[PDB]
């Protein structure tokens, strides 16, 4: 198993980590909760369990409750595994790397945690359960901050998992294409989907969104809508997949033709999307590229007849953030929206992105250009209301918008656009 | 139709209101249908599950942040949660039975709640915020427990919403079968039921069981087999649907072959399984048929000579527990296991279950208008069995058959029927799912 090689380098990253936080913050050491299945208000049902990011970090169980992980750097990590033995229930390569203790119920695991939790800092949602269990310290702000900015930095063993979740992903965006092409509904699009990525609805980090036309205007779209519509024109898809509790998170947009002023326009932003991936450097602010994405759209909208103005004129009326609402794109790893975005350093100290970009992080890519209605409402009340071409306006909104995202890991002399080396076009 | 039985499904719940409110001193009742909850440390959320009482007036079960305002004499007053975010996208027959008032951010909704909260009696999930709000009555037990107890008796509305639910579930039950015999996985299989009853995976009112060979024997198997067994020998799936909020619950149990040993017994529970359906009779305490499921699986055991036992003898040597160790069944509507079903009267009492079996819970005397699930099981489970081995009852035990059954892992059989006055409808065997 070549991810076992990397795994090993991996817990000894993160027990170096933990090191130096517990001895920064004078702690004896950190217990990671993995969480508990939330139930359903008046009901016997659950709610689908997830994982706390902080716990996965460590190991690739992401679908078991009740697990603990105590570790201080220096000995091996301590894991308290659920596994429950009643008759209506029911050895990896990362199993070796652990002390492991058996949990048969979750209020039994008072006996395998330390005894004096004086100093174990708690990291995990139930603060009530960890108050009952003996524990003060919960969350840190210094220790939580720290693990945070070091997660940007990826192991060799999470950029493996990261580059199997593109290639899930990427196979499930190919079937989803192919769906659109033959006219099948939203529903039966993300039906391809998750046949191909052979993932459940529930596995996959985020909902996917399957547009069809003007649906694609729609930033949190959500729904999929049963009935294919009587006429084709347009199809946004952003789905992503899981591998190992990380994720991928990938947006094409297609026109069904593969002619006309929408296609053109979806190749344009796709030219711009590729050039804004490739200005990822390291010693570079993000916020230097969101900055360039304004100008490409501002150049697009002109390109176009959009605006009736020249690119750095809308620039500088503000006008783009008509079209391009949200920020250009963010780290990406454990969490979709990954943490230590915004961090200047270990302390602590729209665009979700603003960080110096560096080796080993992992980012996302997504230029978007849309006509939604109550952006477009917006500016017509504004007295850039005459710079607008509304008929052009008319004869786009039909389609709803375009975004095209792609998932790039930063090297010190290269990027890797792992969506796109993938070969999804 | 469906639009004229909800005219009554709201007269029903009005006059519910009314007589709870005079008889605990309130003004009125609140429902709230819930919130979205966040994942930790997270900007992703959990599937949105509406809270039951909500839902109880009204098919809307994708919203959070709504508020129903009832005293059973004015139009109930709906507080509809609809923002206006550039994010988002922004007139049935039910809407003309509330007063409605949109509310576009979830921290505005103290505007259009009671001024006096006092003697308003809140029911939702989240305490903290509506002790935020003024509200003082949360979830008022003789509340909970009378609206509990008339859910038992489902409305005209709800009852078409019921049959409604196993429509679906049953086309996707077809569905999921074809594709066993033709020998997809577990997953393939999973895929095969969300199509046909175009249902995504979170709108099942339950995770659905999905399983082959062995995995029959797991009672509350989850998981979802990407490979196909190298060995097709049974099929199991526990699954349902959704439709305005009610629930549809249905097992089919299924041997590979049509031939063989456990292709009999599966037979020869679906005979008992009919036969247990209809002894489904107003007036009849729900134990009743518990027990006779468990004179049956006796009877099956010794039958088929899993026991060298008779039917008598294995009931009473308490062995039937260990091939059907759970309950025969439930009331089922707005949830799947629904509320009520323990109760004796309005007030809460329990209606003590049948001596020998001190763990089922649905004990309810039957009447008209309530709905039941009827699934007995005969299962070959590891844990069960090594338990009965280290008995004294482990002589009585044909361990040979067992064992060659044991790779078909255990069958259910699963209906929805409602009770009526003079007849039974079985909703699953009348859409024609064998
Ligand atoms: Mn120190
Ligand atoms: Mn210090
Ligand atoms: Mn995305
Ligand atoms: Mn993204
Ligand atoms: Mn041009
Ligand atoms: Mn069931
Ligand atoms: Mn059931």
């Amino acid at each position: 198993n070549k991810l076992a090689v990397l795994y090993a380098e991996h817990i000894a990253t993160l027990q170096k980590r933990t090191r130096e936080i517990i001895e920064r913050e004078n702690l004896d050491g950190v217990v990671f909760h993995s969480g508990q299945a939330k139930r359903q208000f008046l009901d016997d049902m659950y709610y689908p369990f997830k994982v706390n990011p902080q716990f996965k970090a460590w190991l690739p169980v992401i679908d078991n409750p009740h697990c603990w992980i105590v570790a201080n750097g220096t000995d091996k990590p301590k894991l308290i595994f659920y596994r429950p033995v009643d008759f209506w229930h029911k050895n990896e390569y990362w199993a070796d790397y652990f002390d492991i203790e058996l949990l048969v119920k979750p209020d039994q695991v008072e006996k395998l945690l330390p005894y004096d939790k004086a100093r174990f800092a708690y990291i995990g949602e139930y603060l009530e359960v960890a108050q009952a269990l003996g524990f003060e310290l919960m969350n840190p702000e210094p220790v939580m901050n720290f693990y945070h900015y070091h997660r940007a930095y990826k192991t060799q063993y999470e950029l493996a998992c990261m580059r199997e979740a593109n290639k899930i992903a990427v196979q499930g965006h190919k079937a989803a294409r192919d769906a659109f092409f033959q006219g099948k509904s939203e529903f039966e699009i993300q039906q391809a989907y998750l046949l191909a990525t052979q993932h459940s609805e529930n596995d996959t980090p985020f909902g996917n969104i399957v547009a069809l036309n003007e649906n694609c205007a729609i930033l949190h779209y959500t729904h999929f809508d049963r009935v294919a519509p009587a006429t084709h024109r347009s199809f946004l898809i952003d789905a992503g997949a899981n591998f190992n509790g990380y994720a991928a998170d990938i947006t094409r947009t297609y026109d069904f033709t593969g002619e006309g002023e929408f296609a053109e326009l979806v190749a344009t932003m796709k030219q711009h999307q590729i050039a804004l991936c490739n200005q990822l450097a390291p010693g570079k602010l993000y916020g230097e590229l969101h900055l360039d994405c304004h100008q490409r759209v501002a150049q697009t909208l002109s390109d176009f007849n959009i605006v009736n103005l020249s690119a750095d004129e809308i620039v500088a009326k503000g006008i783009t953030s008509t079209f391009f609402p949200h920020g250009l794109g963010h780290h990406i790893g454990l969490q979709v929206h990954d943490v230590g975005g915004f961090m200047a350093d270990e302390q602590g100290a729209f665009l979700r992105c603003t960080r110096k970009i560096e080796a080993n992080q992992v980012f996302t890519i997504e230029p978007g250009l849309y006509f939604i209605d109550s952006l477009l409402g917006d500016l017509a009340a504004t007295d850039n209301n005459q710079h607008i071409n509304w008929d052009k306006v008319a004869e786009l909104k039909p389609f709803g918008g375009i975004r095209i995202e792609d998932n790039i890991i930063v090297h010190e002399d290269s990027l890797e656009n792992m969506t796109r080396e993938l070969e999804l076009d």
